[PDB]
């Protein structure tokens, strides 16, 4: 209505219901009958006023498998971040709750969730540059949905900022991000191997006996993580065929999901 833009939320219009964690995020309604998620963004966090100008493009973003944003709460601090809610949260969380018993079919569903999203980002050119489980959320069906998409972009803490900083995704980065802070699809790709080899492994942190450090010369060495024992040889391929060193021999997520798509008939 009048005084909110097509991407600003009344936040007279929430109900808030829970406390999700932790800036803080809650569950509530939205004009009392539709479910939502909140996050409160960190006063001194985030570069606010170029997150607002990209949110606008985001909210064009809609796909099955993306979280989606239904707008921003701006008039105000802290700023709000209204999403679609997402019942069994973080992806990385529901993969170390060994409760779950999952089978492998299941994981390359999680996998194949990811990659439709980032398929459809790829075609928009819209990088995420911080793709991982711990960015991915499950919702009450048990589908995975790409989170956060591009946010790292906002990120005042520098520690978060470059392969210099203590907190940047050091695990997740291909060779030319840690040598020469080169983004791009292919820098998404490797990512994706990565988080493939996150659902496998049931959640264990990449190169866990590692320090980042550690990390950095083992990838620039030309070493890899190696197969989680519930890959087959197929899903292990499809894994590996994401950290080529040359990041122009690495598949596209097209590609990629295709590659999933046969394994799925096949096993
Ligand atoms: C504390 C606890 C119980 C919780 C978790 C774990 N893990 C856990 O799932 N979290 C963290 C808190 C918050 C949660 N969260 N965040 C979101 C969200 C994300 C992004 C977002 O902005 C976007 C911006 C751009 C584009 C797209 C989205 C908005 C959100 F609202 C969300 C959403 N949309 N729906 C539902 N939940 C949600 C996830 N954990 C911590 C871990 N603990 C383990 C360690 O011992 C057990 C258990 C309890």
């Amino acid at each position: 209505g009048l005084g909110y833009g097509s991407w600003e939320i009344d936040p007279k219009d929430l109900t808030f219901l829970k406390e999700l964690g932790t800036g803080v995020v809650k569950y509530g309604k939205w004009r009392g009958q539709y479910d939502v998620a909140i996050k409160m963004i960190k006063e001194g966090s985030m570069s606010e006023d170029e997150f607002i100008e990209e949110a606008k493009v985001m909210m064009n973003l809609s796909h099955e498998k993306l979280v989606q944003l239904y707008g921003v709460c701006t008039k105000q601090r802290p700023i709000f971040i209204i999403t679609e809610y997402m019942a069994n949260g973080c992806l990385l969380n529901y993969l170390r709750e060994m409760r779950h018993r999952f089978q492998t079919q299941q994981l390359l569903e999680m996998c194949k969730d990811v990659c439709e999203a980032m398929e459809y980002l790829e075609s928009k050119q819209f990088l995420h540059r911080d793709l991982a489980a711990r960015n991915c959320l499950v919702n009450d069906q048990g589908v995975v949905k790409v989170s956060d998409f591009g946010l790292s972009r906002y990120v005042l803490d520098d520690e978060y900022t470059s392969s210099v900083g203590s907190k940047f995704p050091v695990r997740w980065s291909p060779p030319e991000v840690l040598m020469y802070s080169k983004f791009s699809s292919k820098s998404d790709i490797w990512a994706f191997g990565v988080l493939m080899w996150e659902i496998y492994s049931l959640g264990k942190m990449p190169y866990e006996r590692f320090t980042n450090s550690e990390t950095a010369e083992h990838i620039a060495q030309g070493l890899r993580l190696y197969r989680p024992h519930l890959a087959s040889e197929k899903v292990y391929t499809i894994m590996y065929s994401c950290w080529h060193e040359k990041a122009d021999e690495r598949p596209t997520f097209k590609i990629l999901l295709s590659n999933i798509l046969d394994v799925m008939d096949e096993e």
